[PDB]
């Protein structure tokens, strides 16, 4: 399969306020990645998806505001995040999409994706007023809140930095249902193999803007040759 998450690895979340060269964006796109993830306005996320979808690979749009909802992606990545103080960012975001989009979401494959934001100094954790500075305890408890209400994704978020192996592994422990997306300062092959160990799948976003072959890498450290 191609758009079934229980079989991925790995995945490059992009941002599509940033800018890539066309050149990296086609290998990229050509690496062997599992999917390639549009996150982070409705046309900066158009003309993203529209290069894109030039290849093959799995277009995700991970819905951070309804007003940039675009029809195209392979995946729609709608994310709850559980440690939010905020209804809105919990079932909010779900809400609004079914409401002004209803017949949209019916003709798209739609996800829900349970999110646990872990690092309390990074944008996200601000913008989605998360409780972001969690004990081990506390964030496995959000892992079996997941599970329990079996969201297909668990996606354990540090963003910009490395997360404590050990939650991961210890999150990992208590999902089934829920895949277990990590994403937190991996930048090279090193290190994707190292979380790839506890997690099912591994994001490299920034890493791609900052060292780009580097980031290039983690592919076939997560993937095999």
């Amino acid at each position: 399969s191609l758009y079934d998450v229980t079989e991925w690895k790995h995945v490059f979340k992009l941002d599509p306020n940033k800018d890539l060269p066309d050149e990296q964006l086609e290998i990229l796109c050509e690496s062997g990645t599992d999917a390639v993830i549009i996150g982070g306005t409705e046309d900066n996320v158009l003309r993203m998806m529209s290069k894109v979808r030039r290849f093959l690979v799995p277009c995700v749009l991970e819905v951070s505001a309804i007003e940039a909802i675009v029809p195209g992606f392979d995946l729609y990545f709608i994310p709850s995040v559980l440690n939010s103080k905020n209804a809105d960012w919990i079932v909010g975001m779900h809400q609004k999409a079914m409401k002004e989009y209803g017949e949209l979401m019916s003709m798209e494959e739609i996800v829900a994706e349970g999110y646990c934001i872990a690092n309390p100094d990074c944008k996200a954790a601000a913008l989605t007023e998360a409780d972001a500075d969690l004990n081990m305890d506390d964030i496995v408890a959000y892992a079996r809140v997941s599970e329990l209400l079996q969201l297909p994704i668990f996606y354990l978020e540090y963003s910009g930095v490395l997360g404590d192996i050990e939650a991961v592994k210890k999150t990992k422990a208590v999902l089934e249902t829920s895949t277990l997306f990590y994403g937190g300062g991996i930048k090279d092959a090193e290190t994707a193999k190292q979380y790839a160990e506890h997690a099912d799948v591994i994001v490299v976003g920034n890493a791609v803007y900052e060292d780009f072959d580097r980031a290039l890498k983690t592919v076939a450290a997560v993937k095999g040759e």
